[PDB]
């Protein structure tokens, strides 16, 4: 009675997919900084969604509104071949991203790919080549067709294009195209989240709660600071901070250093804090009585307040040595250090209390980047898994699943093509990128 409301919602979906994915593709094409191995795979993923929104979803909406197929038999064997192609090439790309992110975090070059940009193009071509054989060869050679009468009536009729497949195809094609790359993706990327948390480091811990500024700034106390929380001087003079900066770097800096020399200062200060923990008589027994995680929290305090200041927590150092983490967490809260900087002290106290990195989960920028990739994979799973689960259940018990439920679940996977550009807005780098492109 009212197909307009359904038709308008469908028209807004096609527009959101074409606009959103062309926006992602152009950002990677125009900006030199975005040319990376991951964004190459993002382009392959965005191209799959673009062909989805151009050549698949519009004809799928016309098929629903007209209750028939008005584009002929040739286009539908193609429309179905393209539809299966974009879903296969999407899950395989995600599987390649999860595997590529695994080797990046297990390598010494943490968060950086072991592939060159030319190898990434070779993998993408192979992905579409293998996906092309999986999607086109069964459809064009008619390896999918069923044998019953209702299916043969739809094949011989040009105005009917319901996707009837035999049970062997619906079982095999779902497993080889979707389930196998999905299970590998979920398993491998589950390990990336484990390694990111397990390989969490005091150098990344201090980077999180003190940031990085390669130009001179003032900290919460007003003192001049540069790098990763490297105190230059407590004097209000700016030449004094600049003069002390030149002595540490060995160069007239004018208050500006690079990241290569900012980390060298950071590595010096961390070693200075550790060397001060071992020399101090009060901190030495506590440090030897701690695991690697709680050792990092103790160096975090010494990094911020100095060796003499951390030794002042007389009671807290008793119980951190006495393995009584919960009691030490309360005394650490009752301190000027908690009142001064509570968000940092909260993360340190939690580290002392739980002995884990729960307070620094997804705080590092690279770990934020890995979380968004997890949302792309998780949302893709939630949108297509009900459809593919119903595929298998329909094969076992044929009478159970109606086509109204089948089309509904298929379109939940259809709207997934527009979610990727929205999820990429979690990145400040794409956010700046599309602001430039949209001229905002
Ligand atoms: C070595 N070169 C880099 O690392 C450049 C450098 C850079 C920085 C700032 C502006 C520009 Br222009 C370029 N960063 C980039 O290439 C960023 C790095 C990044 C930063 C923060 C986050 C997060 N928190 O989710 C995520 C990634 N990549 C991205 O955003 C990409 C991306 C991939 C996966 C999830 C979300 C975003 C693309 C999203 C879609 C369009 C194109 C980007
Ligand atoms: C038969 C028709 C309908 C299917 C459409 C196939 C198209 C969209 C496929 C075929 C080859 C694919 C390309 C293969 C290699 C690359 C290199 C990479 O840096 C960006 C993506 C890009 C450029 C792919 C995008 C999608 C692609 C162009
Ligand atoms: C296949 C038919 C039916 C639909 C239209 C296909 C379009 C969307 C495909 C075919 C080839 C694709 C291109 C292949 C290669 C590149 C280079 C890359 O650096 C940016 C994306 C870009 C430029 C792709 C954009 C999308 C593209 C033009
Ligand atoms: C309107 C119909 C044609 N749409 C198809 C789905 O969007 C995507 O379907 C699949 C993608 C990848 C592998 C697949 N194996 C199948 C077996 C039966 C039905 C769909 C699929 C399928």
């Amino acid at each position: 009675v009212w197909v307009v409301g359904m038709g308008i919602v469908m028209s807004l979906i096609v527009l959101a997919i074409v606009f959103g994915n062309v926006l992602v593709i152009t950002a990677i094409a125009k900006f030199e900084r975005l040319q990376t191995v991951t964004n190459y795979f993002i382009t392959s993923l965005a191209c799959a969604d673009l062909v989805m929104g151009l050549a698949v979803v519009p004809f799928g909406a016309a098929h629903i509104l007209m209750k028939m197929w008005t584009f002929g038999n040739f286009w539908c064997e193609f429309w179905t071949s393209i539809d299966v192609l974009c879903v296969t090439a999407s899950i395989e790309t995600l599987c390649v991203i999860a595997v590529d992110r695994y080797f990046a975090i297990t390598s010494p070059f943490k968060y950086q790919s072991l592939l060159t940009k030319n190898k990434a193009r070779v993998i993408i071509l192979m992905v579409w080549i293998v996906s092309g054989l999986t999607s086109f060869l069964p459809i064009q050679m008619h390896w999918y067709r069923a044998t019953h009468q209702e299916a043969i009536n739809c094949y011989a009729e040009e105005t009917c294009c319901d996707f009837f497949t035999n049970q062997a195809y619906a079982i095999a094609s779902s497993i080889v195209s979707f389930y196998v790359p999905l299970v590998i993706m979920v398993f491998v990327y589950s390990r990336v989240f484990q390694e990111a948390k397990r390989q969490l480091n005091i150098f990344e811990m201090l980077r999180i709660d003190e940031g990085l500024r390669l130009k001179i700034y003032k900290d919460t106390e007003g003192y001049y600071t540069i790098g990763i929380g490297h105190l230059l001087t407590k004097s209000p003079s700016l030449n004094a901070a600049k003069s002390e900066l030149d002595k540490a770097i060995g160069r007239n800096t004018n208050g500006v250093i690079t990241k290569d020399e900012a980390e060298k200062l950071f590595n010096q200060d961390v070693d200075a804090a550790v060397r001060g923990i071992l020399r101090n008589a009060k901190l030495k027994p506590v440090y030897d009585s701690l695991d690697a995680v709680r050792r990092a929290a103790l160096i975090n305090m010494v990094f911020q307040m100095g060796e003499t200041g951390v030794a002042g927590f007389t009671n807290s150092l008793r119980m951190l040595q006495q393995k009584r983490w919960d009691e030490a967490a309360v005394n650490l809260a009752k301190s000027r250090w908690y009142n001064q900087t509570p968000n940092r002290a909260k993360r340190v106290i939690t580290t002392f209390r739980t002995g884990t990195w729960d307070a620094y989960k997804f705080c590092l920028k690279e770990h934020k980047a890995l979380k968004t990739l997890g949302i792309i994979m998780g949302t893709f799973t939630l949108c297509w898994l009900p459809f593919f689960i119903v595929n298998i259940v329909h094969v076992i018990q044929d009478n159970l699943i109606r086509k109204e439920v089948y089309i509904l679940l298929n379109w939940i996977g259809y709207v997934n093509s527009g979610f990727n550009p929205l999820i990429y807005c979690r990145s400040p780098d794409f956010r700046i990128a599309f602001q430039e492109l949209l001229c905002l």
